[PDB]
């Protein structure tokens, strides 16, 4: 087993209700709807009170700044967003963690253990945050999509799905 259980249903309390977050923009996110999904999310849930900055390596996904473009592009914000290795602070106090689309870029196995087939470095330690959304299908290769098992501590995960199922559902249409 894993350590989940509801999919985009949680994401509404680590998203539309979750103190404090961190949208991370992996492949999909952007180039899935989070784009412009976690843009509304961004905006009509920051507005609720909760914070929410990007978790991710200044590349996770296409070119290097773009993962800032569904965010620009979009509408939500970059001054809260902060790429890795100041990611420190985002999760110092992110009680979760949208992980949406990121594979790689979160790839713990540096945070776990360096046996992973490749060597990571200081990713964006997403598990180590309350909740965390990996949203994407299930076999998400990426650049490694090697070790991660972030996927089984206290409710911090991945959510099978498309990330535009990821906000759409949580804040975009929790119930
Ligand atoms: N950006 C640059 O210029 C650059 C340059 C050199 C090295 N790099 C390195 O490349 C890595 C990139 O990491 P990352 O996390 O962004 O990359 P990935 O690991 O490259 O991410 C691709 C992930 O997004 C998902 N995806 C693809 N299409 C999707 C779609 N249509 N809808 C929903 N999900 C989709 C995939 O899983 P699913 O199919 O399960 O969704 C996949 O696992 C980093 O280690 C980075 O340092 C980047």
């Amino acid at each position: 087993r894993s350590v989940k259980a509801g999919s985009a249903e949680d994401a509404a309390f680590i998203m539309k209700n979750a103190s404090k977050v961190i949208i991370v923009p992996g492949y999909g996110m952007a180039v899935a709807q989070a784009q412009h999904a976690l843009r509304e999310m961004a905006d009509v849930l920051k507005k609720e009170g909760v914070e929410v900055s990007y978790a991710i390596h200044p590349v996770a996904g296409r070119m290097p700044g773009h993962m800032n473009v569904l965010l620009a592009e979009a509408n939500v914000p970059y001054d809260e967003v902060f790429e890795l290795e100041e990611i420190n602070s985002s999760f110092q106090t992110a009680d979760v963690a949208f992980v949406i689309g990121a594979n790689d870029v979160t790839n713990p196995a540096a945070k776990t253990d360096p046996s992973s087939p490749i060597y990571g470095m200081p990713i964006l330690d997403v598990e180590k945050a309350g909740t965390v959304l990996f949203i994407k299908r299930s076999m998400a290769s990426g650049y490694a999509g090697v070790e991660n098992e972030l996927f089984f501590r206290n409710n911090t995960m991945m959510l099978f799905g498309d990330a535009k199922k990821m906000t759409e559902q949580i804040v975009q249409a929790m119930n």
